[PDB]
């Protein structure tokens, strides 16, 4: 006789820049207490719609997903954050599970296969000559993408909590920047997109993105960035990043989605990891943990309430 | 995955817990602690480092007590989080602070009368005297922080200090963090209520908590509370100073003050958290515990 109701939502088996489809997640949840609809066009593709059972306290805990490798270290994870929320019953919430960003390696084409296992070294000559990497792009991981929980009210968005993810390795990154983390409360604050450079920054809650490697942000669908042009022209070496608004790769690393998303570096150094995300719980909610590294790969939320 | 969550282990109030509610706390988890059984390191648990590597550890202080009126929600614990490298074998001391005791609700039936609203004696000596003298009692002891230290020569290092939070006064703040040890770690001001305890001081008075060397108990409460009717109301273990009709200031590396006089309207302030230079803060302390306190281990994730 344990009262406790448990829902854990995953990215129904999807990857990459696009979230799961109403079948995914299906196929995920068959024969389980979750159900959920998932929108399949405008900016809720992906995301999954979920009807509160009844008037009562949850709590709902989130972790975003983790970014990826670099062409030649440890991913940076994404975080876990866990609120207490009133909910009333027939309420819809909206969930978003944040996707991991793209590794650089291995890969299926043949000469970048060569540099991920150390045969090519025509990145390490254009870099022993310039600050950037101008020629031979790519190579950096995608951002991960933040996990989102959100409901409306009066047909406007409000977040509830959003767990970051994290950004993307640079290719020649070598050693660990111990950056802290950020955990956002305030509404007021501009829930805004990351600087986009060479790679993308991670995608914010709202803004306007027009950059192809940028991360969206998450009332725009939170679509995965693209890379930059001349990874894509010299060789298509494309790292993407994850649902969730993961930055793409270039050299350096995307951002991580987020409330805010993680910044990219202004320019193509072959050294410089992208940003995690930034976090946030809404003040509707009580805060029971910080934001917290998480190991797993994806992102997922868990939603509890006791009878 | 493989974490190490040092609790209370069931333990509350002004004193830590003996090694046999650790090992009951403890039992079928993978954590094995020494806990000292008197002198200053009474309640604080003692953990061997099992491998080599750069850890995080993460610190929540207790929360404080309530007053005489439930409405008015308990002051939180701070949370602090760092990095650290751990060497295997080296001995980490570890003390989890305690909530702050609650004036209310009460056995006895006159104090429980007053809890609930239907004994007007300590208001009506607010008006007649516009101080508690009398009745004092009410307000709610401080909660203790939690420390993490180790010996280096055989001198206490602390490693995280994460403050607890003041107790609320009977007719009832940004987080402070400290990173250099020159900033002496004292006792906060006593005054009818106690102050919090801090890392390194000499506690002479009943009511004031203890600091982290002189081995952390909790305040009693102030004395006038205890003859006039056995209102007790103690800080928590880990330098919770005691509630008098103010409440008690949190421990920490620098306690919480108390105020200066028995002002029924006047809480206790929380502590002021620590961090060691030799470890790297990973995010804003934050108030996050309401109820003990607690410390988590883990090997290092970027």
């Amino acid at each position: 006789f344990d009262p406790t109701v448990h829902w854990l939502f995953t990215t129904c088996g999807a990857s990459g820049p696009h979230g799961p489809t109403q079948a995914q997640c299906n196929n995920a949840y068959q024969n389980s207490n979750l159900s959920v609809e998932v929108g399949s066009e405008g900016p809720l593709k992906g995301i999954q719609i979920w009807k509160v059972p009844a008037t009562d306290t949850y709590s709902i805990s989130g972790y975003g997903a983790a970014g990826g490798k670099g062409g030649k270290m440890m991913r940076s994870h994404g975080v876990s954050v866990l609120g207490i929320f009133n909910l009333e019953k027939d309420d819809m919430l909206y969930i978003l599970v944040g996707q991991q960003g793209e590794d650089a390696c291995p890969s299926t084409n043949q000469l970048i296969q060569k540099v991920c296992i150390g045969e090519n070294n025509v990145i390490e000559e254009e870099i022993r000559v310039n600050r950037s990497v101008h020629e031979w792009a790519g190579g950096g991981g995608g951002g991960g993408g933040a996990t989102y929980v959100f409901k409306m009210k009066d047909g406007v968005p409000v977040p509830l909590i959003i767990a970051a993810g994290g950004g993307g390795r640079a290719y020649g990154a070598k050693t660990d920047t111990f950056h802290p983390e950020r955990l956002e409360n305030n509404s007021s604050v501009l829930g805004l997109n990351g600087n986009s450079g060479a790679a993308g920054g991670g995608g914010g809650w709202n803004d306007n993105t027009s950059l192809l490697w940028a991360g969206k942000s998450l009332q725009e669908g939170a679509t995965g960035g693209h890379s930059c042009p001349q990874a894509m022209k010299k060789w298509g070496w494309e790292t993407r990043g994850g649902f969730g608004g993961g930055g793409g790769g270039c050299s350096s690393g995307g951002g991580g989605g987020g409330y805010i998303g993680g910044n990219a570096a202004s320019n193509n150094d072959p050294e410089m990891d992208g940003e995690d995300g930034v976090s946030f719980i809404s003040p509707l909610g009580i805060l029971y943990t910080p934001a917290l590294k998480v190991m797993e790969g994806h992102g997922e939320v868990n939603i509890k309430h006791y009878l």
